[PDB]
DNA sequence: CGGCTTTACG
DNA sequence: CGTA
DNA sequence: GCCG
């Protein structure tokens, strides 16, 4: 199928080297402001992730969506020689390495990274030498960069889920906490931990994060937090937690999002990802079904009505798609 | 060409 | 501009 | 970069 939401995409697969190479080119395209090329290379990579066995010959690419001349050439060289010269050229280029370093800082996007690169900056120390030019978010991302570069593990997730569950339960009787993001899709490692919070009585979830954050801050667990007030915007908090470790601690990015229970299935679907799965699903909804999907709902612009969903299964059914559990959304 | 997910908040 |  |  042409859309990633039409096919199961497991976390581990049979074309790891080929997908890795295409995702290098996708990332590099993004660094150069070519978001169309990034999307195609990402889609091509995801098609290989969905295949039931390894690609060993070029003919297997015939008929595969999103494989044109460029993506096919990359696979051809990897099959024939074990490397793709274009990919290796990107890997060792100063532009790619610096843009990857900068864009992985919390608070730095492609545009900021590119400006810093054009200004001649190249290292984290170059950034630190002019703290007056950094936002508070970027200061926090640099302050904690080493820890934030360290993979978050399942044991960290379990520990953070307990402290968030404890704080949410202290802030609002009856509130629930659901692990979302990459760990819900079965990832064993990740860049952060994402939690979705709700309450079974519509409206009772309002005003929750300030209470949650105060209780976390009084335990000394919050190194950074950025709160966004709240339906078409959820209350959200992008945090850096201080996570205890044997004899020490490490900083961990944690995202908290609160949804009213009426919108919980849409929030869970959106925050579970993957990012490409989400994009593909929303593209499918609009272009194939004429319905507008976001993290709050599913809108019929002809009838001018929102679909009330009680589950992710409801949403897949309303879109005419076979249900995919989170572990098969690893597009 | 025209499109490419989503979009309020800080 | 940045954040999911 | 690929699709229509
Ligand atoms: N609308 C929108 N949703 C996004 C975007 N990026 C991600 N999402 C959605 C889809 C994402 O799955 C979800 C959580 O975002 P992460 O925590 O940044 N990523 P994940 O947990 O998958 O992996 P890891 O943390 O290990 O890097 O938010 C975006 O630019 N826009
Ligand atoms: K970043
Ligand atoms: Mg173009
Ligand atoms: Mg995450
Ligand atoms: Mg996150």
């Amino acid at each position: 199928p042409a859309y990633a939401c039409q096919r199961p995409t497991p976390l581990t697969h049979h074309n790891t080297g080929l997908s890795e190479a295409l995702e290098i080119l996708a990332e590099a395209a993004g660094f150069e402001g070519s978001e169309g090329r990034l999307l195609t290379f990402c889609r091509a990579a995801s098609v290989l992730k969905a295949l039931p066995s390894p690609v060993t010959t070029l003919s297997q690419l015939q008929g595969l969506p999103h494989f044109g001349e460029h993506s096919s050439r990359v696979v051809q060289e990897l099959l024939e020689h074990g490397v793709c010269e274009e990919v290796e050229r990107v890997r060792r280029s100063e532009r790619y390495q610096t843009m990857k370093l900068f864009t992985q800082i919390f608070g730095v996007g492609v545009k900021t990274a590119d400006r810093w690169y054009r200004e001649g900056l190249r290292t984290l120390d170059d950034l630190r030498e002019q703290p007056q030019k950094l936002t508070q978010q970027q200061k926090a991302g640099l302050q904690h960069h080493q820890d934030l570069s360290t993979p978050v593990l399942r044991s960290d997730v379990d520990a953070l889920q307990q402290v968030v569950e404890e704080a949410v339960g202290q802030a609002l009787p009856g509130a629930t906490v659901t692990l979302t993001g990459g760990f819900r899709r079965g990832k064993l490692q990740g860049h952060d931990v994402d939690f979705l919070i709700t309450h079974p009585k519509e409206g009772q979830e309002a005003g929750l994060l300030p209470r949650v954050m105060c209780r976390l801050q009084d335990q000394g667990l919050i190194l950074y937090h950025q709160h966004q007030h709240s339906m078409d915007a959820f209350e959200r908090s992008f945090c850096i937690f201080r996570l205890p470790q044997p004899g020490s601690w490490k900083a961990v990015r944690v995202d908290l999002v609160v949804a009213p229970v009426s919108q919980f299935p849409f929030a869970l679907l959106g925050w579970t990802g993957s990012k490409l799965f989400q994009r593909e699903l929303r593209r499918f909804s609009r272009k194939e079904k004429g319905l507008w999907l976001n993290s709050h709902g599913l809108f019929d612009p002809e009838q001018k009505t929102f679909f009330q969903a009680a589950s992710e299964e409801d949403i897949f059914r309303h879109l005419g798609l076979e249900y995919l559990p989170p572990e098969q959304r690893n597009a």
